[PDB]
């Protein structure tokens, strides 16, 4: 029977982890599949292997793995996979796929064009700046610069900025130093994250200074789980539970 084992990457703070398990649970009713397990990477229980077991003992013999992830990168292709080989080695007769993060969607660019205009100042010509955690491995980079690409082409903004908090440039504080200016073009600025916490506070103290030089600065709310969120991530459920041409196959034996 078919199952579905989401996986999120798990945090430390609870709040965090309420919010991740909540989502995971409220995803159940839009997938018509009839075993649904959620699983953690890491600091969060249940962990994978129980997630998975729990997908087994309850007769799956085709398990699709989505993982919950923005972006691709060192979680995406190993550390979850690995975790994934680990616990399924046990049971070589159950077959598996595993899906893509959300990445670029034009759902996500929906969320992004929503927390712009919750701030309810006209976006016409405005430019955005669009921060992503950021990371060493340069597929983030790319699929951030995708996905501003394709808001820039579904709403009429002058241009969007990626940039990021770390690990890969450009930093957001150069974007930011160079946006000291006010030549009257308003500027957005939208956090690219899942959740709030040290680097969203630091993102507001950061976005106050700049405000202090160009007033024409206004920093919408973080992403988060929102509802188009959502409708990308249900996406990637049904595409991974699809498999149409076997293209998210994964085998046992250490693939990432
Ligand atoms: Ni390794
Ligand atoms: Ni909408």
């Amino acid at each position: 029977k078919q199952a579905i084992l989401y996986v999120g990457h798990g945090s430390r703070v609870k709040k965090a982890q309420q919010e991740a398990a909540a989502f995971l649970e409220g995803c159940k009713a839009h997938i018509s599949v009839p075993v649904q397990e959620i699983s953690f990477l890491e600091l969060q229980e249940p962990t994978i292997e129980t997630g998975f077991e729990a997908c087994v003992k309850q007769g799956a013999t085709h398990i699709a793995v989505v993982p919950l992830l923005l972006l691709t990168a060192a979680h995406a292709k190993h550390d979850i996979p690995e975790e994934i080989v680990r616990v399924a080695s046990r049971y070589p007769s159950v077959r598996i796929s595993y899906g893509k993060p959300i990445g670029i969607d034009e759902e996500v660019v929906k969320a992004v064009y929503h927390r712009m205009k919750d701030i309810g100042v006209p976006y016409e010509n405005a430019r955005v700046v669009l921060i992503g955690r950021g990371s060493s491995d340069p597929d983030v980079k790319r699929d951030v610069t995708g996905i501003a690409n394709l808001l820039q082409e579904m709403v009429p903004v002058k241009e969007v900025i990626p940039c990021f908090l770390t690990a890969c440039g450009p930093n957001y504080k150069e974007v930011f130093s160079e946006l000291e200016k006010d030549d009257g073009i308003t500027t957005f600025i939208v956090p690219y994250l899942l959740f709030t916490g040290m680097l969203m506070n630091e993102i507001e103290r950061e976005v106050q200074k700049l405000k202090a030089h160009n007033p024409n600065v206004y920093l919408s709310s973080y992403i988060g789980f929102h509802p188009h969120v959502k409708n990308a991530f249900l996406n990637r459920v049904r595409e991974t539970a699809a498999n149409s041409e076997g293209q998210f196959d994964f085998d046992g034996g250490s693939y990432a």
